[PDB]
């Protein structure tokens, strides 16, 4: 369904430790040459804006390995699928405002919680978000 | 509070999306195939505390393989720095926590603090 493109900055944007920032498309780079594997900056770079489109099964393993995540993630929907729900987990935590409601919700009885869900729903219905 | 515990940590909460926490024998295969090398059964004893006290090439290749700064192992206030990176990933595993969160996440700051205003309420 989407591009390589899609699924290749979707990582880049996604998956990176904590403590800092989203990989670069050159920590890439050299981290692939600290392994043996010669990829090339103008290469990934055409990769990552939909030029090239169509590469190797190879060059799908090599980057499907510096993010530690199985290539299938780049060739059968379904596994891309499972994963980006968890992807986009990810991104949930480590953001602010959510951090800050269930750190201020945990403790809450089981009554009172959903109470807060029930308000999180009438937020989203209110935004147009649903 | 020891090289152990610190590097343990990692393990249990540092790993990649819809998986699990590494192995041991990861770890060494993945420094393998850098051209770094290091003895099974030493990380073994160092994560046991059968030793302490490795060496920075060792502290470098163990921080350089988990993605944080060496500084870890050394520096108590950067590991409380960061190990409240990780604390996080952890509270937000703590169930019924998940369920709220998820949710939370499209909403405009306002909204976000409607949130806040409403878990108050609730005390």
């Amino acid at each position: 369904s989407t591009t390589f493109a899609a699924r290749l900055n979707r990582l880049f944007d996604t998956v990176y430790p904590p403590g800092r920032g989203p990989h670069t498309s050159a920590e890439v780079i050299a981290a692939l040459k600290a392994e043996g594997i010669t990829m090339s900056a103008p290469y990934l770079s055409q990769l990552r804006s939909g030029n090239r489109t169509n590469p190797s099964g190879a060059t799908m393993a090599a980057l499907a390995n510096f993010f530690r995540i199985k290539a299938a993630y780049f060739t059968d929907d379904e596994y891309y699928e499972k994963l980006d729900k968890e992807l986009q987990w990810l991104c949930t935590m480590r953001d602010d405002g959510v951090r800050r409601i269930a750190q201020r919700a945990h403790g809450l009885p089981s009554a009172a919680q959903q109470k807060v869900l029930d308000r999180i729903d009438e937020l989203r219905r209110a935004e147009g978000i649903d």
